[PDB]
Parts: C-alpha cells; structure tokens; sequence
C-alpha cells in the first residue's frame, strides 16, 4: 500500500539554492507566457501550481538575473511545447529561433511567436557559443519528443538512450554556458561527456521516481523506468525502488570519483569548466528539490514526503 | 588470521597530489632535522624510512614550495616530539611545554645550552616558518601547537595509568593528540580569516569530520603491529570490539560504516558555507579544499610509507586483505 522513495541525494555535495530574483523572475515569465492566452483552463491551473519558475530559479540559482529569467522562459516553453503538442510545426519553432527579428505570419500557430520573443530576449544574455549550443540541442529535443512521438523498449538501457534526449536536459545545460566560450575540444572531452551523461541519467531517475505514483494510477507508466525495471528484472515495487536506488548510487559515485579530476587547459578555460561542472551538480539538486516542492508530482504532500520518504500508492484512478 | 581494511576512500573526490618541490623539501628538511643528532640509532633509521616529508608534500601539494618546506619540518618535528616527550609526564609538562613555546614566541633568540635540545629544534623550525606564514597562520599554529603538546603528554600519562575511554571519548582526546590542528594552520599561510569565520560552526564541523577520518585511517593501518605487541589498548579497532562486544571482522565493518558517515557529512556540507564576499569567500573555499586533500594525502602516505606496512603497503592498498601478525 506504500513505498519508500530512496533518499538518493541525501549526501549530494550541492545544497538547495534559489536564485535571488525568483520572485521577480516568476512574475515576469508568468506575465510573458500568459499574455498569449495560450493555455487551456486545465493547463493554466497546472502551469501555475507546477511553478516552473521555481524549477528554473533553483537550477540557475548562481547565475545572473537575466539568465535566470531565460531559464524561467525555457521551462515555461517546455510546457507550451507539450501543451501545444509535426515536421512543419517544429520547423516553425526552429525558424523563429534562427530568425529572432522576423515577423511571424498571422495565420500561424502562436507557438511561433512565443518561441520568437523567447529567443529575442535570450540572445541578450547568452553568448554565441551558448546560443549555438541551445539551438543545436533544442532542435534534437523537438525531433525526439514531437516528430518521433508517433512511432514511440527492449530493456532499461535502451530507454535511457531515448530519454537522454526527451527530458530536455541538454538545452537547459546550454544556459550554463551563457558567458562561456567552451571550444568543441573541451565540451566534448570524454571525461566531461561522462560527467554530463551521469548527471542527465540522475535527472531521469529522479523524475521517474516522482512521477511514478500518479502515472501508475492512470495506466500511464508504460515508459516510467520504475515499471521498466520491474518487467526487466522481475521484481515488485519495493525491489524496483531498491534497484533504482542502487543504480542512482553508482551514478553519483562515478560523478564524485571524477568531477575534480578534469585535465587542465589553462585559463580562462579551466575556470569555465569548473563553473560548468558546478552547474551540472546543482542541476541534480534543483530538479529533486523542485520535484518535492512543486505540485507537479505530489500535489500538496511533497514537502512531508521529502522528509519522510514514504508515499501512499494511489489506487487506480 | 586475516582482516580486510575497508576501502574508505574508493569514492573520495580529491585525487592523490604531490607537491612538485617534494625532493628539494625532503632533502633540506631531513638535513635540518638530522644535524641535531636527536635520535637513537633505531629512531634514525625509522625517521628515514617513514619519510614524513612525503606526508607533508602530499597534504600541501597545492601550496608554495616554501610553505611545503615548513610542512616537512613540521611533520619531522612531530616525530622529534614523540621521541623526546617519552621522558616527560604530568609533573614536568608545563615547564617542558614552556621551553618550546618560549622558542616559538621568540624565534630569533638562541636557546641556552643547559636546556633540552627540542627547544632549539623548535626555534629554528619557527625561525624559517615565519618567512612565509602570515600573522593569522602564525597565531593559529602557536595556539593549536601548545594545546597539542599538553595533550600528547597527558594522553601518555592516561595510557600509563589505564584511564578509561570508549569510542566517543577516545575520539575527543585524539582530535588534539593527532596533530592535525597545527597542521591545518599552514593552510592559512596567506589568509587572514576573522575569528568568527574560522570558528563558524560549519567550518568547525568540517575540520572535525576531516580530523575524525584521519584518526580512523591511521588506527586502521597501525592496528596490525599494535595488536601484536599488546599496544592496541587505545586503538579504535580495539575500542570498538570492546564497546560493542564484536570480533575483528565485525569491528572492521563498524569502522567502515563510521568512516562512511563522516565522509557523507563532509561531502554534504563542504559547499554549504555562508558568504562574506571577497576575499573571505575564496579563502574559505581554498581552506576546505585543503581539508579534503588532507584526507587523501594521509591515506596515500599511510600505504606508501614504511611506517605501518613496511614494503607491503601498496599491495595492501590494492587488495585490502591483511594477515594478522603473530604475537611479538
Ligand atoms: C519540464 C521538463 N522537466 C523534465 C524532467 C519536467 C518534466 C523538467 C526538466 C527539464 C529539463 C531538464 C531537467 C528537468
Ligand atoms: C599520520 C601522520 N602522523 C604524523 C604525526 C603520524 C605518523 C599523524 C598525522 C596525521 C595527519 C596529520 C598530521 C599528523
Ligand atoms: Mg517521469
Ligand atoms: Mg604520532
Ligand atoms: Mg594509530
């Protein structure tokens, strides 16, 4: 009747941190989004109660104000894309991103103008590398989530390959590069790829752990890693939570074993790499903090559950 | 017949690092110390084989060469203290400590000829050190070193009279007798931390958890020789067996968990300090970085040195399994 969500981040070295502009950033991004009147009534309640501004302000806590605002707009845009969610539709979004100063046709879905004004504002605080990184990764995200949604698992490892692109971590990480100029030889260095990949997988586990209760009550858990593990390893729910707790521990341990062992390029690259890795580590904390403080997964019991870990299995809806 | 030393640092973030000036510091420091002829023949060989310069150079791997040299002198001085304090007890400790402290307070006044040589060894150690240690660092060393000197004498007196300890109370004593607190003062060589930043409760906690891991590591390594000479009475391995009524295998697992809990508290909090702005924030970060590297440095030295495992420590470091020495 109840299951114990493992305390995977109990000793994680990055503490919960909140951007000081949360309140302002929240009120601005909410206004910018909601002036388009583009959410249904059901969606508006979700948008508000999920507080993607909180998610963003936790993730970008140590970043400047205007980037934090971009992060707020990005998280809200993720919702907009979901809510308004094929090749022509995504090509509208990409074309707005590619041409921020181009007037969007009057007979086009409003996501084109929302995407445009988002990027118009973003390029005022994301340097050219961060810009280039976001456009590349965001396109891959859109194709992964939208264009391939129709056609869309052998095992858990093949789920994690697809989910590394559908969760949207990679475009969110581009904002960490706002005032960085990491050359391709640094960003794709094998150790840094490993650290990034381990953080993304930890993000995946955490979100599936927290969405699982609601998803199973509705029969929507087919792609949740909890369910996938149960089927692959022939184990119950409690055994699945232990298995995923172990899997998360191995990832965290690999990160801890390595994140201070990056090689040295000289300055200013070494300081960039250090701050970028700080941003990866804080991302794992921020996602988890938000997953419990938000209404999204636990409604109004999340803070209690974060401390106590026991969750009541919801009955079939 | 054989115990397993827990792989306490398998996941520790700080990698082994060695000061690039190791060989020069080692040679100058060993010559400085050996010219006093303060060691018995057996103690001269041990001083050489243990190579306390390697310990200093691992722990101070990221510090300037001259500060690294001070660290080598300090690690060698601790051995001098261990060798010479053996003649002292609770009745002579204050006059004995005051000889050393008078030397540190006055690094330029040669000591009288009728006084134990540890005064002059301490004096010339400090005469060199004050050229690269700033005033907060100097003040921090003077204060913590004095406490350490009383503590080692008193601890030897308590052992001699079989004063009782359990796990928690042993740890309280050992935090002061291990010598980590004066050693940390060198980390402040070019810092000026205000008293309320240095004594901030989280920084105090981080230092304490660091020191406690250092204690556990050292006792795990020294246990084998200690238990074979019945000298393991105040060895956490023995204190755990007694306090918990468990066997060696059980005690090793208990200590593993105890180390894990300290490591988790340290990792959980090392990036949780409040902010005072610059240059106070950079100092705190670099200070804590030195605390994190000390844990690795102590461990690396404990296995590479001759001090605990002779020439077998690199195998033990890899395999963890150790054959119980028979009674000596
Ligand atoms: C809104 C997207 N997401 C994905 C877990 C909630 C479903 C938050 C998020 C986005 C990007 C990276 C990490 C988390
Ligand atoms: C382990 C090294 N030492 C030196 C006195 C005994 C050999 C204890 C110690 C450990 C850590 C820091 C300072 C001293
Ligand atoms: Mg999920
Ligand atoms: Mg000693
Ligand atoms: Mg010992």
């Amino acid at each position: 009747t109840r299951f114990f969500i493992p305390d995977t981040l109990a000793n994680w070295p990055w503490p919960r941190a909140l951007n000081p502009a949360y309140e302002q950033c929240k009120a601005d991004s909410a206004a910018w989004c909601e002036k388009y009147k583009a959410f249904s009534p059901k969606a508006q309640k979700a948008f508000n109660l999920c507080d993607f501004n909180l998610l963003a302000s936790l993730a970008y806590a140590h970043l400047p104000e205007d980037v934090n605002r971009v992060g707020c707009d990005l998280m809200n845009l993720f919702f907009v894309v979901d809510e308004h969610s094929v090749h022509v539709w995504v090509e509208i979004i990409m074309d707005a991103l590619r041409n921020p100063t181009k007037p969007r046709p009057d007979d086009e879905p409003i996501v084109g103008e929302i995407s445009r004004t988002f990027w118009e504002n973003a390029i005022k605080c994301l340097g050219p590398t961060s810009q280039k990184r976001f456009i590349e990764t965001f396109e891959t995200y859109l194709y992964a989530v939208i264009v391939q949604a129709d056609d869309r698992f052998r095992d858990v490892d093949s789920y994690m390959v697809v989910r590394r692109d559908t969760i949207g971590a990679k475009p969110s990480f581009a904002l960490l590069e706002h005032n960085m100029d990491l050359p391709d030889d640094v960003f794709n260095h094998p150790l840094l790829e490993d650290l990034r990949t381990w953080c993304i997988d930890m993000l995946i586990l955490g979100n599936d752990l927290c969405s699982y209760n609601v998803e199973q009550s509705r029969g929507d858990d087919g792609h949740n890693i909890v369910k996938l593990v149960m089927l692959q390893e022939n184990i119950d729910l409690h055994g699945a939570m232990q298995y995923i707790s172990d899997m998360h521990d191995d990832l965290a341990d690999k990160f801890l074993r390595n994140y201070k062992n990056m090689p040295s390029w000289g300055q200013p690259i070494d300081e960039w790499v250090t701050r970028y890795i700080e941003g990866l580590g804080n991302w794992v904390r921020a996602n988890d903090a938000w997953s419990f403080e938000s209404w999204r997964y636990f409604k109004y019991d999340g803070l209690r559950i974060q401390k106590e870990r026991w969750v009541e299995l919801l009955p079939p809806a």
